[PDB]
This record gives C-alpha cells, structure tokens and sequence, in this order.
C-alpha cells in the first residue's frame, strides 16, 4: 500500500521515529527469539553498566557470529522499510542482541536519553537510523523506549541529550512494543528506556543502518572506533565501509530497460 507506506514515512521524517507493528511474523519471533536467548547464554556478552546499576547486557556484533542473526539484519521487509524511511540505499552497520532483566543483587537500571549519530564513526552518522525490534512483549514497565519528537530536527548541542535551549520542554513519546513489533529511529533522535521492572527479560535486537556511500571517520573513542571483522589494520579515516562486512541491504541492480 503506497499511500500508508507514504505516511510512514512523513511521520518518521516529523518525528524521527516511527512504530510498526508485526514487522516479523509469529513464527521469526520464535526462530530469533531463541536464537538471541542461546547467544546471551551460551556466548560472549557485553554488560553495559553505569554507577545506577546495570543498563543491559548485550551481544555485540551479533550478525558476524550468528548467521540467525545476520538474516534478521538483512531481513527483507526490514530493510525494505529502512531504505524508504531513509530515503537512500543503505548498508547495515551492526545488529546488537539486547537483553534488559532483574539478576540477584544486580537490578536493571533505565537507558538515560541519549542520541545515537555521536558514537557512529562514520561520515553519514548524521543521518543513520537504527530497527529495534521487540523479540517479546514489551510493555511500558519491562522497559519500553521513550523518543522526543522532532529532537532529530534541532542544531548540535555544543559538545548532550536535554542541553539545547528549549529542549527540556519538548513532549516525549513512550512507545510499548508487542512481540515482533518495531520501531525505526533516526540517529538524531534523544530517546531513551525505562528499567525493566517485570521478572521477564526484555529482549529485542538493534540494528544501525548507514547510508550506502558511508566512509570511516573515527569517534576518537577507542571503544567505538574499533570494528571488528574489518582485517588485521586499523581503518583509515575516510576509507569506504563496502562488502560482506557491511553489507548492502538491496542487491545492485545489473538490469535496466
Ligand atoms: O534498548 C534500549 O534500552 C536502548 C536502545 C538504544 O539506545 C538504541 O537502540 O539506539
Ligand atoms: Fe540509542
């Protein structure tokens, strides 16, 4: 339906996200759901902690060790969503497997708001967006996203998320999920995430798409600069993120009337 797929779209460009629901159907949420479920337990893992507590725990990189994985990434109608929100042929950056849950003696804590494009070292990290999508049923109190609209629009703070003026008084958008539902967001967009506060894991994957003529340009956070599965030598700045690494989500057309 081009017309509902029209106004999609003009509501991710307005507000720099946008829902949809049932992106995956009954059956991909039981083949990802468990496939996250058997990396976070049986794989490396990344805590993501504060002085608060524990943010999350996640699976990083998760595409290059799981192909499960790596087909959610690249997943048709995903991807075809992405690149019409966009409005660009894209790549895919990374997919992350998050997991938010109550440990003994360890209490999920909230994502404090935040936007995303400063931690991205690319050249089109202004302009990239990010599917999450729901591997469960997440309600408000198992630790939904929240979104400022509009956010996406505003200058640069001038290092800062609720620093540019005005933006305090700026109305927020808590968004629950159902299981394989998603939300798109753009790279701009100060969002954030409560706590889970259930004793159900909230599980879901994040996947950073970029736009297809992106180049590396280093944070200058070690952290963030280092992407593995790229060769032995570090990235040089301005050198083409291309191939099977980063992945173009539409194969290139050969044939033309
Ligand atoms: O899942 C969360 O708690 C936060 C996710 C986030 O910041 C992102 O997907 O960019
Ligand atoms: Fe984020």
């Amino acid at each position: 339906d081009p017309a509902a797929l029209e106004r999609l779209a003009a509501r991710y460009r307005r507000d720099g996200y946008v829902h949809v629901p049932g992106v995956l159907d009954a059956g991909e949420v039981a083949e990802y759901l468990a496939e996250a479920r058997r990396l976070l337990a049986h794989e490396e893992s990344v805590r993501w902690g504060s002085g608060a507590g524990t943010v999350m725990d996640y699976v990083a990189d998760a595409q290059l060790g799981s192909d499960t994985m790596r087909r959610l990434a690249t997943h048709p109608r995903i991807a075809a969503l992405a690149e019409y929100l966009a409005g660009s042929p894209l790549r895919l950056f990374k997919l992350e497997v998050l997991l938010k849950e109550n440990k003994e003696k360890d209490a999920s804590v909230p994502t404090a708001p935040h936007h995303d494009a400063f931690a991205f070292p690319f050249s089109t990290a202004g302009t990239a967006l990010t599917a999450w999508v729901a591997l469960v049923d997440v309600p408000v109190e198992r630790g939904c996203m929240t979104f400022v609209p509009g956010s996406h629009l505003l200058p640069d703070p001038d290092t800062g998320a609720f620093t540019r003026p005005g933006e305090i008084w700026m109305p927020r958008v808590t968004v629950p999920l159902r299981a394989g539902d998603c939300t798109f967001h753009h790279a701009r967009t100060v969002h954030s995430a409560g706590a889970n506060s259930t004793d159900e894991p909230r599980l879901s994957t994040s996947a950073v798409y970029m736009d297809a003529t992106a180049a590396y340009r280093p944070t200058g956070i070690a952290f963030l600069d280092d992407l593995p599965g790229t060769g032995a030598d570090p990235l040089r700045e301005g050198a083409p993120l291309t191939g099977d690494r980063f992945p173009l989500l539409r194969r290139p057309q050969t044939r033309q009337p």
